[PDB]
């Protein structure tokens, strides 16, 4: 990090569409991601990135607490926090975010999201006018073909990134498989 002091076509989430169909429960659970696209993705050559569960569990408010799951210290460790429907199911924003000193908005739209099927989102962090912005590849498990990874890059171009800001799942060596 603190490299990317660029921000490439940041595009707001009106750029991106929602899950026409759009339900909380349809959203909850592990989803791994099978591929990342992004200018504030770290796309330094090959993948500096490596997937990891975003785990949205619902709570009684459609607060999820969503299960991060990262390689920390010298061995693996979940980072759990929540995220909340914004101003519309689909959009979302995080459980805690609302208590930010620099992060302008938060807001993620899932073009679209199925209970078996595949996901493909777009992720808006904004803070202190640098937008960060990107592209998530989320499949239901740890194996999602290729056809819809493909998809996730052309996606990508959508909001006006290019390849060198998108890198593929790595495959960690590390917790995660939950």
């Amino acid at each position: 990090q603190d490299s990317t002091q660029n921000l490439i076509p940041a595009p707001p989430l009106i750029s991106v569409p929602l899950q026409p169909g759009f339900w909380t429960e349809r959203f909850q659970g592990r989803w791994f991601v099978v591929g990342l696209a992004g200018n504030a993705v770290q796309k330094e050559r090959q993948s500096r990135f490596t997937m990891y569960s975003t785990i949205y569990e619902l709570q009684e408010d459609n607060s999820y607490n969503v299960t991060s799951i990262l390689v920390r210290g010298q061995g693996c460790r979940y980072w759990i926090r929540t995220f909340v429907p914004s101003s519309r199911p689909g959009q979302f924003t995080l459980g805690n975010i609302h208590s930010y000193p620099q992060i302008q908005s938060y807001d993620v739209q899932v073009a679209d999201t199925d209970y078996d099927q595949f996901a493909m989102v777009f992720f808006q962090k904004t803070s202190e006018n640098k937008q960060y912005f990107k592209v998530t590849l989320y499949g239901r498990t740890k194996g999602l073909s290729d056809e819809l990874k493909e998809r996730f890059v052309s996606f990508a171009k959508s909001l006006g990134l290019k390849d060198n800001n998108i890198v593929f799942s790595v495959p960690t060596d590390q917790c995660i498989d939950n």
